[PDB]
């Protein structure tokens, strides 16, 4: 099946990610607080409901949030200023917070119900983002022993949603913050840092085949832009 792509809103980052954020695939962005990564959580799920010419999927968006970084009117100032309606945008993107890991490993059996039910419908899901996903297994897992056991959890989780990516024809989008040997599973890595002028910046990590370069955005009124 085609492998759909969902803007940014930034032209330097799509160029970055070859049009952007691509469904049958997880994309981990991570970074410190405030390097962007939760902005253009919130921006995709807006984007993504946008038709395609307008770098959108004609989607929705289901939000999962582990540390209470959801913003109902972020995404409602971002809709607006895009030419959109605030309140309908927000009915599109469907949000849980998850308690613990445990929890948000329900959530995401949760989410493949929903996926299923609006699947051939005129607006399918597109877009499932964990916001932070590492948080709660970080501080439940810990201790002698604790790097193993948390990292098999992980790789199961991130295999979970790779498999509703892959079955449903999904983008999955993670966000992280940063901690160097550790195994991941995301199928593309991106760097977030600030830079000069207020500007964020964007590098590949570990993608040797995808070419040399880094993206430089702006946070707006818009969400994410160049
Ligand atoms: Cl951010």
């Amino acid at each position: 099946a085609t492998i759909g792509r969902i803007s940014t809103g930034s032209k330097s980052l799509d160029k970055l990610l070859g049009g952007g954020i691509e469904t049958q695939a997880i994309t981990e962005v991570f970074g410190e607080f405030g390097s962007g990564k939760t902005q253009l959580a919130h921006t995709l799920a807006v984007m993504v409901q946008l038709p395609p010419e307008e770098g959108g999927l004609n989607g929705s968006a289901m939000y999962i949030d582990t540390e209470n970084t959801f913003r109902p009117e972020r995404l409602r100032e971002i809709a607006q200023n895009r030419g959109l309606d605030p309140d309908e945008v927000l009915d599109n993107v469907a949000y849980a917070r998850a308690f613990n890991s445990n929890h948000q490993m329900l959530l995401v059996q949760q989410a493949e119900d929903m996926i299923k039910e609006l699947l051939n419908t005129d607006r399918p899901v597109k877009l499932l983002i964990v916001d932070s996903l590492t948080s709660h297994f970080r501080s439940e897992y810990i201790g002698r022993g604790a790097l193993a056991e948390r990292q098999q959890k992980l790789a199961k989780h991130l295999a979970d949603l790779h498999r509703l990516a892959n079955l449903y024809d999904i983008a999955v989008f993670v966000t992280n913050q940063v901690q160097h040997i550790l195994a991941h599973s995301a199928t593309l890595r991106v760097y977030l840092r600030k830079g000069k002028g207020g500007k964020r910046i964007a590098r590949l990590i570990d993608a040797p085949h995808l070419p040399e370069g880094e993206a430089v955005f702006s946070i707006t009124e818009k969400g994410i832009e160049d």
